[PDB]
């Protein structure tokens, strides 16, 4: 039922499933001849729907227009003939940013002020491509960002198909967070998602960056969410936190869309920032 692709099809003796890493599971390719790469496999549960496989596929056909970098996490491959579809996507073995800046904060190595930074623009750096390629993500998020064994940061979920006109904002994620706390106003209220939206939700992940896995908003209600956003609100400047790197974040939670800066700016000014980060 699904057409061939010899540009990303693997045969599926190349594929070792290994334990599930959250459906995904761990696994190892052998060729990509004769070396092993551990690889992510992205796969639908038995309950499955026509529909879910619709999903899977539009997120493999996405990756495959949007092209290869550094800070997003890259397709290497698939098995979609006499069998279950498989999508293989590159592996981050110290999981999403929010645990491993959560796992390295003081009473695991604690992390440099430079090393923070760096997080940010690195993660600046995997959205200007995104931007650039045309892609709104509409989730960005720590939980939405990868960490390489190498540490290098890489935006995940960017591909997903998803109804905004579907979207349950009285459901918490995995950890229990509500995800409206990262839309811009415009999107939560509006439904109108764009690269400016998705730089309000850089500017939450910077601050989550800067309180180590922070919570943003605790022990707030959608309700009251939207109260707070209707009147303006703004979060606190996290201790250990520049006013520049404030500034940054209050600069991406602009009123209006037009006046944020673009990811193309912010990654001028945090490589600039980097530099000058002891
Ligand atoms: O305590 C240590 N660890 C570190 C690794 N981690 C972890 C958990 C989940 C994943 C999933 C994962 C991945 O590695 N790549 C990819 C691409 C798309 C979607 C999901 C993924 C990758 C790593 C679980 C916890």
């Amino acid at each position: 039922e699904l057409p061939e692709d010899p540009r990303w099809e693997l045969p599926r003796d190349r594929l070792v499933l290994g334990k599930p890493l959250g459906q995904v599971v761990l696994a190892e390719a052998i060729g990509l001849p004769n070396r092993v790469t551990k690889v992510a496999v992205k796969m639908l549960k038995s309950d499955a729907t026509e529909k879910d496989l619709s999903d899977l596929i539009s997120e493999m056909e996405m990756m495959k227009m949007i092209g290869k970098h550094k800070n997003i996490i890259n397709l290497l491959g698939a098995c979609t003939q006499d069998g279950p579809l498989y999508v293989i996507v590159e592996y981050a073995s110290k999981g999403n940013l929010r645990e491993y800046l959560q796992a390295r904060r003081p009473p695991e190595e604690q992390l440099s002020s430079k090393d923070l930074v760096s997080c940010a623009y690195q993660v600046a750096r995997g959205m200007e491509y995104l931007a650039s390629k045309k892609c709104i993500h509409r989730d960005l998020a720590a939980r939405n960002v990868l960490v390489t064994e190498d540490n290098v940061m890489k935006i995940a979920d960017f591909g997903l198909a998803r109804d905004i006109h579907h979207i349950d904002y009285y459901k918490k994620t995995t950890n229990g967070r509500l995800p409206v706390k990262w839309m811009a106003p415009e999107a939560l209220f509006d439904r109108i998602y764009t690269h400016q939206s998705d730089v309000w939700s850089f500017g939450v992940l910077l601050w989550e960056i800067f309180t180590l896995g922070g919570s943003p908003y605790p022990g707030v209600p959608v309700e009251e969410l939207f109260k707070l956003l209707k009147e303006g609100h703004r979060m606190d400047k996290p201790s250990n936190c520049t006013n520049e790197l404030y500034m940054m974040m209050r600069d991406c939670w602009h009123a209006v869309p037009s006046q944020r800066p673009t990811f193309k700016q912010l990654v001028e000014d945090l490589d600039r920032i980097v530099a000058l980060t002891s």
